[PDB]
């Protein structure tokens, strides 16, 4: 059966969310999602350009950035929260819930399959793919095949790191597969290779490092450390 996707709660609003820091080199463009740092002040944003209105970054369209030290005035507390601290509190809790959902075996509605340690040149159907080792996506393209059902859910749950890179590293979606229904969970870090096309919601326990020029469609979560960008186009997957 189709795997049950995690509940994201408040953190569905974020394109990127980290405990410690979100950083970028120049040349990044983030769209359709918010940015958040949960456990450090706004000073832990690096590389971004504050825009006209409080919370805006020039690099960020249809979204705002958030940190718990954001005062009102001039920042704006998201509805319906009474304070920015309360908004960060619910976001922190809901991130933990969703990471834990993806880390727990088995999924409530689907049996676990083996995740290959190299995902290049494979075509995979929906399901839950688990391994305790590290996973690489580099020999070629990973094609995710929704078998004609736009609701098909893909969960990759990984006890080590996840790294895409050269010579391949791209993710292609066919037959109904959608970025919003793909989930990547690493107990280690997630590293996305230079100039690749990546799809899915990344829940890295430690950090997410997106390398030069990669294109992300999905979400980037670092539960305990940081999300770093290097000239990336990041688009939040539609709700
Ligand atoms: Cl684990
Ligand atoms: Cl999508």
């Amino acid at each position: 059966m189709n795997p049950l996707a995690p509940e994201l709660g408040e953190v569905a609003r974020f394109a990127m969310l980290a405990s410690q820091a979100i950083t970028t080199t120049s040349g990044s463009a983030i769209v359709d999602g918010d940015l958040g740092i949960l456990d450090q002040a706004r000073s832990y944003y690096a590389g971004f350009t504050p825009g006209v209105n409080a919370g805006e970054f020039d690099e960020l369209t249809n979204g705002l950035s958030y940190a718990g030290d954001d005062s009102t005035p001039p920042y704006v507390v998201p509805v319906p929260y009474a304070s920015m601290v309360a908004f960060i509190n619910q976001s922190r809790t809901d991130l933990g819930i969703a990471y834990n959902f993806l880390a727990a075996d088995p999924n409530p509605n689907a049996a676990t399959q083996v995740c290959p340690i190299e995902l290049g040149n494979l075509t995979l159907t929906r399901g839950v793919y688990k391994t305790a080792a590290d996973v690489t996506l580099q020999t070629g393209t990973l094609t995710l095949d929704g078998e004609g059902d736009p609701d098909s859910v893909f969960i990759f749950t990984i006890g080590g790191n996840l790294t895409s890179g050269a010579p391949g590293g791209d993710i292609v979606l066919i037959n109904g597969a959608q970025a919003k229904n793909i989930y990547w969970r690493t107990a280690g870090k997630t590293v996305i290779g230079t100039n690749t096309n990546f799809s899915g919601n990344v829940f890295a326990w430690s950090e997410v490092n997106v390398r030069t020029g990669a294109n992300v469609t999905g979400r980037l979560f670092a539960v305990t450390d940081q999300v770093t960008l290097d000239a990336n186009a990041v688009t939040k997957a539609n709700l």
